[PDB]
C-alpha cells in the first residue's frame, strides 16, 4: 500500500468528515485525517473501527494556527477541507465565525501548497453561501453557482445565523483567490442539509436539523423554517451522495470551480406530512396555523445542473431515499428517545 494514492480529511470526527474518510478507505485510498484531540474518545472512539477499513492516520491539529495542517497533508495527492468554523448564534460572529473561517481556510490551503503534492484542494463550503438572495422577489427562481449570498444584506439586518453565511462567502472568495495565485487547482463545494448516518459517534448539526420533526427539538425546527424562510426552500442531500460527489470532484480531471451538491428542493409542510406518514410512532405536527411563511411549494430551488452534467448522478432522490437511514442513526446518537 506504499503507493497508494492518499487523501487528507480535516475533521475526522465531524458527521461529514467521518462519513468521507469511510467513503474514500472503501474505495482504496489511504486516508490522513485531523482531530482537535485524538485522546477524546467521546468525539473519536469510531476511528479505531475506520482503521480496519483501510490506511488511515490520526493526526492532531486546530485550523485555526498557521501550518497545523502542514504535517497531515504532507505526501497527500487529495486534501478535503471540511473542517471549519460552525458558531451559527456567535455573539461576535465577525470574529468568532467569519474570521476565524477565512484565516482556517487560507490556514490549510497555504499547508497544501507547501505539500507540493497536492493536486487538488476540495472545499466543503456551504449552500449557506449561495442562497440569500433578497434580490428576488416572488417564485419561479433557480439559483446556481454564480449565486452568492447578499454580503451587504447580511451585516446591515444581521437575521440569525447571519455570521454563517457571511463566513461562508468570505472564506470561498479568499480560498479561491489565494489557489489561484499559487496555481494549485481548487474545487469548492456547496452542500444543502446534508441527511443519513455517519460513522461520527457524537454529532448534532443537520442530525438535529433534519430529524427536528421527529423529535421536538424547537431549535431544529426553527433551523428548518429559517432556511426556507430565507432561501425559498427547503434543500436536502444524502451525506452517501455528498460524499460520492466529493470524490468525483476530486477525481474528474474536468470538473473546476464552484459545485452546488442538492438533491430535492422541497418545503417544510411537505417535509413534516411526509415524515409524519413514514413515521406515526413520533408525534409529527402537520397542522400549521398559517406561519405565513410556510410554503406550498418552493418559491426559489437550487440547482444541482453544474455536477450533474459534468457527470454525477444522485443515488437518493426521493425523500424516501434521503431518509432511508437516518432515524437509526439518531437513535444511535440520543436524538430521538426511541
Ligand atoms: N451538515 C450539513 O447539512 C452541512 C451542509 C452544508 C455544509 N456543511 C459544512 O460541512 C462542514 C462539516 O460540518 P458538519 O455538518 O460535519 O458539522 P460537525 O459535525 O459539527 O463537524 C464540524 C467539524 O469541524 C471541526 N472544526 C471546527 N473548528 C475547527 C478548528 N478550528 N480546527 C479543527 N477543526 C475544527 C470540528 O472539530 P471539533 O469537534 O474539535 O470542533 C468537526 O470536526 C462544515 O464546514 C459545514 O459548514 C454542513
Amino acid at each position: 500500500t506504499t503507493k497508494l494514492k492518499t487523501a487528507c480529511v480535516t475533521g475526522g470526527n465531524g458527521y461529514i468528515g467521518s462519513a468521507l474518510i469511510k467513503m474514500l478507505l472503501e474505495e482504496g485510498y489511504a486516508v490522513k485525517t485531523t482531530v482537535r484531540n485524538p485522546d477524546d474518545m467521546e468525539k473519536n472512539s469510531h476511528l479505531k473501527g475506520l482503521q480496519e477499513l483501510g490506511p488511515l492516520t490520526v493526526l492532531r491539529a486546530d485550523m485555526d494556527e498557521e501550518g497545523s495542517l502542514d504535517d497531515a497533508v504532507a505526501g497527500c495527492d487529495y486534501a478535503f477541507l471540511v473542517a471549519a468554523p460552525v458558531n451559527l448564534w456567535a455573539q461576535d460572529p465577525e470574529k468568532q465565525q467569519i474570521e476565524p473561517s477565512v484565516r482556517g481556510t487560507l490556514n490549510a490551503v497555504r499547508s497544501c501548497v507547501k505539500a507540493g503534492t497536492v493536486r487538488r484542494v476540495i472545499l466543503t463550503s456551504s449552500a449557506a453561501g449561495v442562497y440569500i438572495r433578497p434580490d428576488l422577489q416572488g417564485d419561479g427562481h433557480a439559483l446556481d453557482e454564480d449565486s452568492w449570498s447578499d454580503v451587504d444584506f447580511l451585516r446591515a439586518n444581521k437575521p440569525p445565523t447571519w455570521g454563517y453565511c457571511v463566513s461562508k462567502v468570505l472564506l470561498e472568495k479568499a480560498a479561491c483567490r489565494f489557489a489561484e495565485e499559487h496555481g494549485i487547482s481548487l474545487v469548492t463545494v456547496c452542500p444543502v442539509l446534508t441527511v443519513g448516518a455517519a460513522p461520527a459517534p457524537k454529532v448534532r448539526t443537520s442530525i438535529v436539523d433534519s430529524l427536528s420533526m421527529l423529535s421536538g427539538d424547537e431549535a431544529g425546527l426553527a433551523v428548518l423554517r429559517g432556511i426556507e424562510t430565507t432561501s425559498g426552500a427547503l434543500q436536502l442531500v444524502h451525506i452517501d451522495d455528498l460524499c460520492r460527489a466529493e470524490l468525483f470532484l476530486a477525481e474528474e480531471a474536468a470538473a473546476g470551480g464552484r459545485y452546488i451538491c442538492c438533491s430535492l428542493n422541497t418545503t417544510v409542510v411537505e417535509l413534516a406530512r411526509f415524515l409524519a406518514h413514514k413515521y406515526p410512532q413520533y408525534r409529527v405536527k402537520t397542522n400549521f396555523d398559517d406561519d405565513e411563511h410556510l410554503l406550498e411549494r418552493p418559491r426559489v430551488i437550487m440547482s444541482s445542473e453544474k455536477l450533474v452534467r459534468e457527470g454525477f448522478e444522485y443515488r437518493h432522490n426521493t425523500l424516501d431515499e434521503i431518509y432511508d437511514n437516518v432515524v437509526e442513526y439518531g437513535k444511535a446518537l440520543g436524538i430521538l428517545p426511541y
